[PDB]
């Protein structure tokens, strides 16, 4: 949640 919102990793949100 602590790049560009992604689902891949964990980035989401």
């Amino acid at each position: 949640f602590v790049q560009w919102f992604s689902k891949f990793l964990g980035r989401i949100l």
